[PDB]
């Protein structure tokens, strides 16, 4: 259930690109190629996937999520069957870069833990058009489940997970009406903010949600806003007081203090947010509460006559929480270890790898350990000659 805002309001980051396959690539066998682009702002971006320099058709996109620091995520993926000589790339156009960036494919909560709900709301003012584009994405445990997009010919909240088909029409009508309210709220706020910062594209973001534990009781609630991808105002953990990021947001804070806005959101986070997440978790039991254990292996990458890189892979796991660690004769090497952010592999599962540089001839004294709730015991494995 989406939040409902009350009183209104009173820079570029270059993307990071990762290109990888869902399964270990075998020539002539079906697979999925992923292009995972993160940490960029503004959200507008153009992504193409290439095979031998040719645009690949029917590329799917997971759109319009963002992280705690307000920078945007996107996942582009397409099924493909690789062969030995083909070359594959991902080409990204973003306003933070002078020219397009091409990255080539190198062939070398959830479950039983805590749970959370989030609504990621973004309005972007467009120069050639009147109204801003307003998008709302709802998430349960890293899984998109609802979406509203004002660029739709008939804008409406739509189900994005199969267990939301269960909700009757009055649910969708009620959520959609909230979205239209939010759209007006964001539109007038964008106009106020343009004056407040004395400006002449612009972005306004909201993130709201509740965190639950394993007992499914409220751990913490959030309600935070950003302008131009930078903190503006956030509701503190007490759900009573506000933290303002600059002098403009201080004016908004005192206005929202006079009007008791914090209590309106406190009631949503403590009651509605918690109770309907419970229902979503139970309706989506088979999907959200499953555990898929990781399959793990170690690869060998010589770099000179004296040194080699060992990379510990974990594939096909759900939920996303996982711990990869390297050890040398029993003691852990976390400080001198190279990791990659846990990444989605395009089918509901996730991937991660961790690497160390070791002297050639001592590979057998290094061990990788994998911790995952889907594993009855932690996995221990080492490079196999
Ligand atoms: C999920 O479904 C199974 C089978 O229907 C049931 O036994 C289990 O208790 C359910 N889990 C939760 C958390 O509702
Ligand atoms: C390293 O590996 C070898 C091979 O098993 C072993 O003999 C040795 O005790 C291990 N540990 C150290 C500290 O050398």
């Amino acid at each position: 259930t989406a939040p409902d805002n009350l009183g209104k309001m009173g820079i570029q980051k270059t993307p990071q690109i990762q290109v990888y396959s869902r399964h270990p690539p075998e020539n002539g066998k079906p697979n999925i190629l992923n292009c995972y682009v993160t940490q960029f702002h503004p959200p507008h971006i153009e992504i193409q996937m290439l095979k031998n320099g040719k645009k690949i058709p029917k590329v799917e996109m997971s759109d319009m999520s963002f992280s705690k620091d307000w920078s945007f995520y996107i996942l582009a993926h397409t099924e493909f069957t690789p062969t030995e000589t083909d070359t594959y790339a991902c080409r990204v156009k973003h306003a933070s870069m002078a020219e397009p960036k091409t990255v080539y494919w190198d062939r070398d909560g959830g479950g039983s833990g805590p749970h959370s709900m989030r609504y990621f709301e973004t309005a972007v003012s467009r120069p050639g058009l009147e109204e801003p584009r307003y998008i709302s994405v709802g998430y349960v445990d890293n899984k998109e489940f609802v979406r509203f997009d004002s660029d739709a010919e008939n804008p409406r909240y739509e189900p994005r997970a199969p267990w939301m088909e269960q909700e009757g029409p009055e649910y969708w009508e009620r959520e959609t009406q909230k979205a239209k309210g939010q759209e007006q709220w964001f539109r007038v706020s964008l106009r106020n903010l343009l004056g407040a910062y004395n400006q002449s594209s612009h972005t306004l973001q909201q993130m709201s949600g509740c965190d639950l534990g394993s007992d499914w009781r409220l751990l913490r609630g959030y309600l935070q806003f950003a302008y131009e991808g930078r903190d503006y105002i956030a509701l503190n953990e007490d759900l009573k007081t506000w933290t303002a990021a600059d002098m403009a947001a201080q004016i908004t804070r005192r206005k929202w203090e006079q009007s008791g806005a914090a209590e309106h959101y406190k009631a949503y986070l403590e009651g509605e947010c918690v109770e309907w997440l419970h229902r979503y978790l139970k309706n989506g039991n088979a999907t959200l509460l499953r555990t898929d254990s990781p399959k793990a292996h170690v690869t060998h990458h010589p770099r000179s006559k004296g040194e080699v890189t060992l990379r510990c892979w974990a594939l096909g796991f759900y939920p996303a929480d996982i711990t990869l660690t390297w050890q040398l004769n029993g003691e852990e090497l976390t400080q001198d270890m190279e990791l990659v952010e846990t990444r989605p592999a395009g089918d509901g599962t996730f991937q991660k790898w961790a690497s160390v540089v070791v002297p050639l001839g001592k590979e057998q004294n290094y061990t990788c350990r994998v911790y995952h709730e889907g594993l009855p015991e932690p996995l221990t494995l080492r490079w196999e000659p």
